[PDB]
C-alpha cells in the first residue's frame, strides 16, 4: 500500500508548551504572547472537584497560586481570568516562539494533530479526528490535560482543541481554546460517559476516493443510490447520516475522479451490506474514517 | 487502563525541522540535513534522469565543483566549502554551523524497530508520521513527490538519533534508504532499474508486545489456556506471513511475561489462536487490527 496518514510538523507548538501547577495538581499550559492558557480544573482540590464554582474559587486565589515553568525559566502570573473552561494566566514575558496562529472551532468529523504533552514537556504527536460523540480516542498515555490539537496551515497554527480529562473508554474529551466543550461533557469529578461512537461517513467516502485516485478500483460498481435510501443503510450500520453538506464537501473529488457522490455512495452501500469479500482497499481490510476529504486533496 | 485506545505517535518533530534544508544540483532538487556545517543528502542529487538507469556516481562527483551545488536554508543560501561523498549519502561541508543543531547521534537500526519519519519537500516540512522497518527493509510511506533525503529518527531524552533517510521509491508503492552513513536497508541500489521487495511480512514480536500491553490493561478475550512449543508457532505463524520468532525474541518479551505471569509461549498459543479465528469485528486495546508496530521498548517502558 502507499496512504500513510500523517500529523502536522509539531515544532511551532512545541515552543509554546508550559507546564502550570496550582496546588498539588500539574498539567500543561499553551503559552502564546504574554499569556497561558490551561484546564480551569487546575485549580480544583479534592474537595472542589465533585462540585465546584469555578469563577468564585478564580477570584479568591492570588496570582502566587500559580506556578508557571517554561522549561527551567519561572514565569510570573501577573492575572489571571476565566473563559468558560480555560483558564487565562497573564505573565510578565511574552513568549519570543510564539507562532502565527488563531482559535478555531472544528466540527465532528474534522481532522487535526495532538501534540501530547506531560508535566509541560511534548512527548508525541499523532494525527486524529474528532468523533461524531465529540470524543477523541487516545489513551493515558497519549497526552494528559493541557495537551492541545492544531491544524497547520501555510505558516499558521490553528489551535482547534484543548485535553480536560480522559473517559474510561480509551478516549479524550476537552474545549477549543476558547474553553466550550466539545460534547455534553463537564470539568468536574463526576459519572460521565462517551455517547455511542459512529462512523464518520464523509471520510470514509473521501478515503474511496483516496483508493480510486492510486488505481484501487475493485469496488467502484455502476450504480447510484438515493441520499435518503443510503442513510438508511448508513444508519444500520452506525454510520453516520451524509447530508448535503457532506454531498458538497465531496464535490472536488467528484469532478476530480469522474465518481459522483451519489455513485461513490453505492458503492460503499455495497461493502456495508457484502463486506469486502477478502479484498483491501489501499491495502487495509477496514474502512478508513480519519482522513477528511480536504486531507484528501492536499495529501493526493 | 493506561492503555485503553492507545494511539502510536510520532516523537514531537521541531529538533529535526530545524535542520531540514533544500539541496540543489543542477536541475534536481531534494531535502538535506544540516548538522554543524555538514549537509547530509542522497547522493543522486547530483544525477539527471538519464543517469538514474546506471549512473556513475564516483564519476559524476568529481566533475561537482562546491559551487555546482545550491542549498537553501529559508531565504538564506548556505556556502558549499567542501563535498565527499559516503556510501550512498553525499556530505556537503557549508560555511556556518546550524545554530539548531541539536544533541544528535548516528545509528543503524534492524528490521521491526520503529521510528519517526518527517516527511519534507523542497526542504519543508510537510508531515510526520510514525512506522516500523518491515522485514523486507522497505517502509511504508506517504503519497510521496519529491521527498527523497527526509529522514526518519527517534528522541531520547532530547538527543535526536538520526536511523533513515529516503532515497527511492520501489514500483510496490513503498521506499527505501539508507542509515546516515549512506548504507542501503535491504538489497537495494540508488539506481532506477528493476528492483522489487520481498514480500512482507508481520512483525511477529511486536504483535506479542502488543497483546501483552492488551493483558496489562485488562484486555483478556483472546487468550487460550494452551502453550506451544517454539517451532510448532513457527510452522503456523510462516504460514500466515508471520515473522519466525528467535529464542532472543523470547529473551526480549521476559519481563512482560513475568509482568503478566504469562509464559511467552502461552502468548504463542493465543496469536496462533487469533490467526485461526480472525479479529472480525472485535477490538484489542480499541484497535480493530493487530498492531505490529509498537515494539517491545516502546511497552516495556510505557507499561512499568
Ligand atoms: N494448528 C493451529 O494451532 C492453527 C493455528 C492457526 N490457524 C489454524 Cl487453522 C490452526
Amino acid at each position: 500500500s502507499g496512504f500513510r496518514k500523517m500529523a502536522f510538523p509539531s515544532g511551532k507548538v512545541e515552543g509554546c508548551m508550559v507546564q502550570v501547577t496550582c496546588g498539588t495538581t500539574t498539567l500543561n499550559g499553551l503559552w502564546l504572547d504574554d499569556v497561558v492558557y490551561c484546564p480551569r480544573h487546575v485549580i480544583c482540590t479534592s474537595e472542589d472537584m465533585l462540585n465546584p464554582n469555578y469563577e468564585d474559587l478564580l477570584i479568591r486565589k492570588s496570582n502566587h497560586n500559580f506556578l508557571v515553568q517554561a522549561g527551567n525559566v519561572q514565569l510570573r502570573v501577573i492575572g489571571h481570568s476565566m473563559q468558560n473552561c480555560v483558564l487565562k494566566l497573564k505573565v510578565d514575558t511574552a513568549n519570543p516562539k510564539t507562532p502565527k496562529y488563531k482559535f478555531v472551532r472544528i466540527q465532528p468529523g474534522q481532522t487535526f494533530s495532538v501534540l501530547a504533552c506531560y508535566n509541560g514537556s511534548p512527548s508525541g504527536v499523532y494525527q486524529c479526528a474528532m468523533r461524531p460523540n465529540f470524543t477523541i480516542k487516545g489513551s493515558f498515555l497519549n497526552g494528559s490535560c493541557g495537551s492541545v490539537g492544531f491544524n497547520i496551515d501555510y505558516d499558521c497554527v490553528s489551535f482547534c482543541y484543548m485535553h480536560h480529562m480522559e473517559l474510561p473508554t480509551g478516549v479524550h474529551a476537552g474545549t477549543d481554546l476558547e474553553g466550550n466543550f466539545y460534547g455534553p461533557f463537564v470539568d468536574r469529578q463526576t459519572a460521565q460517559a462517551a455517547g455511542t461512537d459512529t462512523t464518520i461517513t464523509v471520510n470514509v467516502l473521501a478515503w474511496l476516493y483516496a483508493a480510486v485516485i492510486n488505481g484501487d478500483r475493485w469496488f467502484l460498481n455502476r450504480f447510484t443510490t438515493t441520499l435518503n435510501d443510503f442513510n438508511l443503510v448508513a444508519m444500520k450500520y452506525n454510520y453516520e447520516p451524509l447530508t448535503q453538506d457532506h454531498v458538497d464537501i465531496l464535490g472536488p473529488l467528484s469532478a476530480q475522479t469522474g465518481i459522483a457522490v451519489l455513485d461513490m455512495c453505492a458503492s460503499l452501500k455495497e461493502l456495508l451490506q457484502n463486506g469486502m469479500n477478502g479484498r483491501t482497499i489501499l491495502g487495509s481490510a477496514l474502512l478508513e474514517d480519519e482522513f477528511t476529504p480536504f486531507d484528501v486533496v492536499r495529501q493526493c
